[PDB]
């Protein structure tokens, strides 16, 4: 039984909330008594092009912003600009503002997002950062502003805020400073994500999660250098492995009993040769979107 | 584009999570109003979870003995009875967070998310389908027992299912909150096995015909098919046969595309016979059957 799961996502739609300014509307997150969005929403048709965002805020007041938390509307009293993030001060702070934190996450590592429309919580899903620093979402138009967190022991990490579509159906955005995830620009300019690549360490982890839900077939005898793994990887578009995820990986081979030099022999032959009409965890594909940790949290 | 599956926001779910006890077992119960629901085999011992006779166990026990707890709050219960294999606990407390809600039976091929629970605490949330043979393949999550299923439209929760026990293949099985299994099996740890699962083919070409909307067309075929025809190949890849009423269920995907469904089939049919070459629909390197043509329409216009 190994389904793929995004965290419960209650305390996160407490803090939704609708960001209007002029003809664009978008998503607000509302902490304490700041709503947090993408800075473009200032944006206009002719902004749109090599905006100047900061030019831009300083000479917009307050009453251009409309915040609205459900049928209450929110007076925003100050705002300023940290990054791509716009940070608009209102008069009420939330009354369900949970425990939380923002973080930055690497890639590789995976979240939950609570993909919203015009302030309104649609759906959650769980992902990961791909290496290529987007995120493979939903195409849920008037989501930009929707985050992404996890949860632990009761506190909330903001570690996403979606900005923008790009042309091949992903994702890009920042976290909760402003700061973007890959070398993209807030702009409406012409944008691609560069080729993306497999997360080696965690299909590891998901064949460590296969061997303790004894789906153990592709095991073998054999063991292979970091450097030799790394070569063959590449070839297949997998990330390479570094001696950090050898050791982030230590406590589920202490818990298998199979190394990860071993374990990598072993995905080395699975790259190379297939599946042969098999399946791990009742899957013909092997998972990246599981995380080593995410492995010992359910196993 | 990508469509990626997503589950329903949980937070109205979350708030009816509560922590029901029964001597050494503790699982899940959903508080609505002031009644605490969970599966009835809380109320087994050990000796009793091959053959257990609920009527005779259910009136032996007393509202005293069963501790529910909505975080550190303990709920008094002050009534109790048994609907087919539901628990219905009476407490003195209604549920403040209580959601506008519905009790719904579903279908195989229907879907729906579940908001896996330890203890009375929401751990994670996943969206998922109830299989042709009646099961779901959910997560591995001990004591998750008492953990819901639903869909929520415009603001109302419709609580369709409830998980009651583990296949020894790993699958679930449960029932609606009424108490009725779905599937020919029995809250009793006595051998039952799950028959073979085939795959929802209407949704499959539903999938197919949002990768359409979204410009994925490399799969596309000029032949069509009878419905016959259709089915007879179908089941020999252990794919649902297709009946006249998935086939009306799809016409508002035709429409839009202006691939009649017959023509669809006949694209899918070769899929089967030659595999994703490597390929990708919609982002996935395989053939999706849990997004439902009623998901489909909506999320396209
Ligand atoms: C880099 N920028 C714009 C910063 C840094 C730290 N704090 C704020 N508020 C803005």
């Amino acid at each position: 039984g190994f389904r793929k799961m995004a965290f419960p996502s209650g305390k996160v739609e407490g803090c939704m909330v609708q960001v209007t300014c002029g003809t664009t509307t978008l998503n607000g997150l509302w902490l304490d008594d700041v709503v947090y969005c993408p800075r473009h929403v200032i944006c206009t048709s002719e902004d749109m092009l090599n905006p100047n965002y900061e030019d831009l805020l300083i000479r917009k007041s307050n009453h251009n912003f409309l915040v609205q938390a459900g049928n209450v509307q929110l007076r925003v009293i100050g705002h300023s600009m940290q990054n791509c993030v716009l940070k608009l001060k209102v008069d009420t702070a939330n009354p369900k503002t949970p425990k939380y934190k923002f973080v930055r996450i690497q890639p590789g590592q995976t979240f939950s997002v609570l993909a919203c429309y015009n302030g309104s919580p649609s759906g959650v899903y769980q992902c990961a950062m791909r290496p290529n620093f987007t995120i493979k979402g939903s195409f849920l138009n008037g989501s930009c502003g929707s985050v992404g967190f996890n949860i632990d022991y009761d506190c909330v990490s903001f570690c996403y805020m979606h900005h923008m579509e790009l042309p091949t159906g992903v994702h890009a955005g920042t976290d909760l400073e402003g700061n973007f995830y890959g070398p993209f620009v807030d702009r409406q300019t012409a944008q691609a994500a560069g080729t993306d690549t497999t997360i080696t360490v965690n299909v590891l982890a998901w064949l460590y999660a296969a061997v303790i839900n004894g789906d153990r077939w592709f095991l073998n005898r054999f063991t292979t250098t970091l450097n030799d793994f790394n070569l063959v990887a590449m070839k297949y578009n997998y990330e390479p492995l570094t001696q950090d995820h050898v050791d982030i990986l230590g406590p589920l081979s202490a818990q298998t009993g199979i190394a990860v030099l071993d374990m990598c022999a072993s995905l080395k032959e699975l790259l190379q040769n297939g599946m042969n009409g098999r399946t791990i965890l009742g899957s013909a594909l092997l998972e990246d979107e599981f995380t080593p940790f995410d492995v010992v949290r359910q196993c």
